[PDB]
């Protein structure tokens, strides 16, 4: 007897207490106003001294969870970090969470950290479906963590980095329930965006690169999804073929919020590309003057982009605008992005609003390897019910955003600098006030002369 | 309907083609004769120029693996790494291995890489099954990989380095059959061996230190799988307890064969605590003497040690030893090194002499993560059979240990201080003569200005 209803229980989302304005950092790179308010659709990002690492932050979002919850040390069964802010390269991140376990005797935790650029919840969260429906489960929770700090050098790619974790409670009877069978997965080898340099924090990407290989696997990862469902209808006695339309939300890996927008035109335009003739004429007229054309030149061809987005455009705001409100606020955090955006669909949408939809989900993680899944919503949005829990757990977002310190352009990049300064360091104490933490967040407080990571916690 | 029997249906071993001689080793390090083969166990041990990474490691190993059993690309589902050897912190290892899918069209493959110090073949290992047991399972095979290249700088770990890698084909019906519901595991926060200098390749290591967590993991692990197996056994109407005559076999994480040896003692050990009054009196005369100790006592007490190893002499001459064959002749594999014990075992035996055994196993990774787990052998040997056919797989296992080349201890230290020099090098093509390489050995042909790898392959 498999479990039934497998998926998502809880969310806890935890980004830094302070940003940089984009328009400020406009300036401040003496670019054209709104070349990243508009260009690439920031409002602002969030960011880390180096008071914080990837330790610290899946500690504060995993201790969230546990305590806003009240979950027993001994009903988590499965813990698994997916990262790619690697500070060790054989020990992993799992193992320091559990010093939240540990004293109280529950050590039979199964996973470890997994890793592929931004892909790695995803690999996480399905680890965990797959052990929970498998002879291994024993009845008890799984929790998958990600998160990430995003940075790059001075450049055009540094208004797209951004910082913070999220961890998700996965167990039966969930509200969130990852549909069976339907996971579109492409993986290939490439190099748009790869870590070689072991002593830097800074990606090797190629922009341009990593661009098209988002959209290539998007295209792939959709395809596969697509079969995949549309067999399971035929078993069920329908022909009919899977569209956009069958999606209530859409949710993305969100690098910055312009890329979400040109994807989700992109699977608009795949729709179409697989349309009957007669489908294309009667629901895309605005898009037969391209149906000679290929899915890759949605990036070259203007005259198409802008009829993509303009019939897309109610699309995007019904099922993946709301969405985005984190990111635009955050900035891409890598792993948790993606997770990111789904707690800001639960945040903007009521309980009875979400019930019963279908929620499609792309990951992509440079590499690459990229995967097209989707949850179904529960059918009770009754008050107490545990969608209802879910949905509530979300609705402060916004006022937490709006809690973070606004840090000018010069600042941030002092503190960019520090974070290149202090990589390598051993012996020391992370310079910063603790007072300018969250309540509950932990934090460096010590490396050793041996490079161990000591961590403290700000109280509440 | 949950497949039965999912295990390991194939297994492939790779290690490079040059070793140095551990009696050499210790007249080149000034050492007493016989601290290295008589103190640590350790006959030969492996070792990689720069012309081998973990990339061409993980790739020889599993196309040959797909070329002997002549596996169809479209066959595999899910393919997943486990390593320690971080050479990008971003770009998995799988998806280099992309490079031999992805062109026959086969790319909708699950799985990243994962890692915890030696835990992490385990760890892919253990999501293997419990994909395959999922609702996510498509019919297709799980493909497990581990692999690492052991280095130490020159000092007291040297000698216990090593290098090489294993392919696991996993699918139902197995001939080693993963014993369902029984994981032992234990995780704990611990610093015995760690890599927190990114750009070294070496650890920092506490060598008593990581002796002990080993040995405690193992108590921990070993306790957790008996309480399990016990509980299955009373389901069954047996109140009997496990112990070491409940395995036929027992095969271990090996970092250098004395470590094993006293690993098997630390068991006696702990069946001997657990024992009835009556069953020590009976089955653990020489032991008495030591009822009053603790477990942790194996190694600070002599006259302890010296009598668990007298007592369970014979159990490790029946259940281990055999299994050590590839650890004392090649090394410290890390994440493989469990696996090629499982190799070495395979290779001894015939088939008729593994059927209907169980084979015990404990991976261990410093930091720490672990599980003792087991493997049911299937009743059929006959010829041609699952088991036969895994069996004969490994029976060239020496011959192919004995075709290396041995290298003085001079020569085999300029190759390790070369492989500091060029651990961060970019534009370069790797020193070395390809015909020094195995046929059918991948390697890296050139690392370009982007810090790009380029592999080649010898032929066959
Ligand atoms: C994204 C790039 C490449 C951009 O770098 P860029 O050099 O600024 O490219 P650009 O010059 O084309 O500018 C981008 C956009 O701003 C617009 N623009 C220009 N000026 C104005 C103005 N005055 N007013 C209004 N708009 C303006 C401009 O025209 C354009 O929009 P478009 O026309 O193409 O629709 C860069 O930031 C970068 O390289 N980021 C890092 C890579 C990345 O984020 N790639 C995304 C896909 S890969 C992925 O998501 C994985 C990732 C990155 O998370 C990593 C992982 O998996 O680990
Ligand atoms: C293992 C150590 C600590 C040993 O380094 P050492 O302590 O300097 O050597 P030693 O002086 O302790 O001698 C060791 C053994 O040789 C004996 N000996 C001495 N001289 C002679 C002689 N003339 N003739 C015969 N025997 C001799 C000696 O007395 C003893 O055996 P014992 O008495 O304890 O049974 C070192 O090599 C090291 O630190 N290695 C790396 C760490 C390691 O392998 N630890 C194992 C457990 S942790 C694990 O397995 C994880 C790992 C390491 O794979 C990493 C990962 O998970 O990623």
């Amino acid at each position: 007897s498999m479990p039934k209803d497998v998926g998502i229980l809880a969310l806890e989302v935890y980004f830094p207490a302070q940003y940089v304005d984009q328009t400020d950092l406009e300036k401040y790179n003496n670019v054209e106003a709104g070349k990243y308010t508009v260009g690439l659709g920031q409002t602002r990002m969030g960011f880390c001294s180096v008071q914080e690492d990837i330790n610290s932050l899946c500690l504060t979002v995993v201790q969230r969870l546990m305590e806003r919850i009240q979950l027993p040390w001994d009903s988590v069964g499965r813990l698994e970090v997916g990262t790619e802010t690697i500070i060790d390269k054989s020990k992993a991140v799992k193992t320091v969470l559990m010093e939240l376990f540990q004293d109280s005797g529950n050590t039979d935790i199964e996973g470890i950290d997994t890793t592929n650029a931004c892909y790695g919840g995803t690999a996480s969260l399905f680890n965990a479906a797959n052990w929970m429906e498998s002879s291994s489960w024993d009845g008890r929770y799984a929790m998958v963590v990600c998160g990430d700090i995003a940075v790059y050098p001075s450049g055009n790619a540094r208004p797209t980095g951004g910082a913070g974790a999220v961890a998700m409670l996965i167990g039966p009877k969930a509200p969130l329930a990852l549909e069976r069978g339907l996971r579109g997965t492409h993986m290939e080898n490439v190099y748009d965006f790869y870590k070689p340099n072991l002593a830097s924090e800074y990606p090797i990407v190629d922009g341009k690169l990593s661009i098209q290989c988002y959209l290539r696997a998007l295209d792939r990862c959709y395809t596969s999804y697509r079969k995949k469902i549309q067999n399971q209808w035929k078993q069920a006695g329908s022909d009919r073929p899977f569209t956009l339309d069958d999606l209530q939300y859409m949710i993305f890996h969100t690098p910055f919020c312009k890329m979400v927008q040109k994807s989700l035109a992109r699977l608009m335009f795949n729709d179409f590309l697989s349309a009957s003739s007669d489908t294309q004429t009667s629901l895309y007229k605005g898009l037969e003057a391209f149906g000679g054309l290929k899915l890759e030149d949605t990036y070259t061809n203007k005259d198409l982009d802008k009829a993509l987005l303009k019939a897309s455009q109610d699309m995007f705001d019904k099922k993946t605008k709301a969405s985005l409100y984190l990111s635009t606020h955050n900035g891409n955090m890598y792993t948790s992005s993606l997770y990111g955006c789904l707690a800001s669909l639960l945040s903007h949408h009521s309980a009875q609003e979400l019930a019963g939809s279908r929620i499609g989900a792309f990951s992509y993680g440079s590499g690459l390897a990229a995967s097209f899944f989707s949850f179904r919503v529960s059918q009770d949005a009754a008050p107490g019910s545990p969608l209802d829990k879910l949905v509530s757990s979300t609705s402060d977002l916004p006022k937490r955003l709006a809690s973070r310190k606004c840090v000018s352009p010069e600042e941030f990049t002092e503190i960019m600098n520090q974070r290149e300064q202090f990589y390598h360091k051993v012996n020391f104490s992370p310079p910063g006030d603790t007072n300018s933490l969250f309540p509950g967040t932990w934090y460096l407080e010590r490396v050793d002369e041996q490079h161990r990571r000591k961590y403290a916690r700000r109280p509440v």
